[PDB]
Formats: C-alpha cells, structure tokens, sequence
C-alpha cells in the first residue's frame, strides 16, 4: 500500500491506492482555475472547522475592540482529549486570542468550544461563511460530536471546492480587513500539526499555512494556503480524506502525496 501511495501519479491513482474516498481542489488564485478531484462531495471538515471558528472571532473583532483580548476560564472539567495548551491553564484563564491560536496550531478541542461559547455557537460560523459568499461550509456542532460524519447528513461538513474558494476570500481576500486576515495567516503559518500531511509532499519554494483535521473513524484532512517564497500568486488547497482500509499514518502519507501531485501541477 506504501508502494502504491508513492507511485500515484494523479489524485484517482491515490484515491485507488488506499481504497478510499478523496476529495482535493488545488485554486490558482491569480486566475480563478481549479484542478479538483471529487471537489464537489461533503466530507466532514472535521477540525479544519478550526481555520473558520478563529476568522469569526476575527471578524466580530473588527467591531469589538476588546474582544481578542477578553478572558474565558478554562477549567478541568473542561478539558477533552486533545486540549494540549489549554490543559496548562485549567484552574485560570486565557485570552481570546490565544485561545484562537491554540486552537489553530495544536488543533485544541477546549480551545475550540470556549470560542464556540464566546461567538455564538456553530450558528455564528454559519453565518460567517454565508455572509462570506460559502453556502456549502456548515457549522453544526461543537466538539466532539462535530467530527461525526454520516453520508446524507450535511452537519459539519464541506466540499474541497467550497473550502478552498473561502480559504482564498478570507486568508487572502477581504471577507476580513488587512490585519485580521493577516493575523489568521500567521496562525495558519506556524500549524505544528500538518508535518506528516500536505507539508510533507510540499517543497521549500512554498510558504505554508494549513490546518489538519481527522477523526477516530476513517477521516484525514488537511486545507492549506501556499505562498511562493519568491513572490508571485497563491495557491489553495483543500484534501479531504475518508480511508477506512489503511492506518492513520497511511493517511497522513496520502495527504502527503495528495502534496506532491499538486506541487508538480504547478510549477
């Protein structure tokens, strides 16, 4: 199965070789053209929710000037599985925006519902991506019951496509003003979770921010947004995995791969 992985030439030989169901859209950002592949099916977003619970909060910011810097408590009883920055502070508090950047670069589940709470809820995400121009990325629940995915039920998922086309609107366009979206970038920029995924298939002409996203079913994802080092337009690109058949590393390798085909259809 390594084998195969490896000799995938384009995304159907990949999808092939784990038996799985992917799904990728790679956007040119200077021209609007995208190569996708199953860009149109949900996937469950899983946490690359994350990416879009931190730009909501940014863009409630916008409005509220203290807001970033705002305390929420977090407490034991709080804690998940997978609250690595949080679970240092239970029994104090953290500010908004380090509870954006936690959740964000260590994916932080404790994190991610005490924004939930802050903004709103999965109604308040909705209604981000909808005023952003995304009808199909839909908030639903809070963690962990959000990574849950059925096929038919629409709750927390996404399409590769409609994840890529509002990474560009809201990292590089103006869904948020200037220093918000360059603020989420940042986060996006130093993710410590994604080494094993598109990172790894990704070479060192390009500048990635990216956010992962996987469950204890068969799901791994990982969005990203590639900036040349040397200066031109980025790229997006979304890949969204369901693969039951092979391990957790072996879905990371995928998402690894899904990185190598793209950056060869670039150049």
């Amino acid at each position: 199965t390594d084998a195969a992985i490896t000799a995938a030439s384009d995304f159907a030989a990949l999808e092939k070789a784990c038996a799985g169901r992917l799904g990728v859209t790679l956007l040119d950002t200077a021209s609007g053209r995208r190569i996708g592949h199953r860009q149109d099916e949900r996937f469950p977003m899983c946490s690359t929710f994350k990416s879009m619970l931190a730009a909501t909060v940014l863009s409630q910011a916008e409005r509220m000037p203290a807001l970033l810097d705002r305390r929420v408590p977090v407490g034991e009883a709080d804690l998940l599985s997978h609250a690595p920055v949080t679970r240092r502070h239970a029994g104090k508090d953290m500010t908004v925006r380090d509870l954006c950047r936690a959740t964000i670069i260590t994916s932080d589940n404790t994190a991610a519902n005490l924004l939930f709470g802050v903004v709103g809820g999965p109604p308040a995400v909705t209604a981000f991506l909808r005023a952003s121009g995304d009808t199909v990325s839909r908030s639903d629940r809070l963690e962990p019951e959000l990574n849950s995915f059925a096929k038919g039920d629409p709750r927390d998922t996404t399409t590769p496509a409609a994840m890529a086309a509002t990474l560009q609107r809201v990292v590089l366009g103006e869904v948020l003003q200037p220093a918000s979206r360059q603020q989420l970038a940042d986060w996006l920029i130093d993710n410590e979770t994604g080494d094993a995924c598109l990172r790894a298939g990704l070479g060192k002409r390009w500048r990635v921010g990216d956010k992962t996203g996987s469950n204890g079913e068969d799901a791994r994802n990982d969005i990203a947004v590639l900036w040349p080092v040397a200066g031109g337009a980025p790229w997006v690109l979304t890949a969204y995995l369901q693969a039951g058949a092979i391990s957790y590393e072996q879905r990371a390798s995928v998402l690894a791969q899904v990185g190598r085909i793209a950056d060869r259809l670039i150049g």
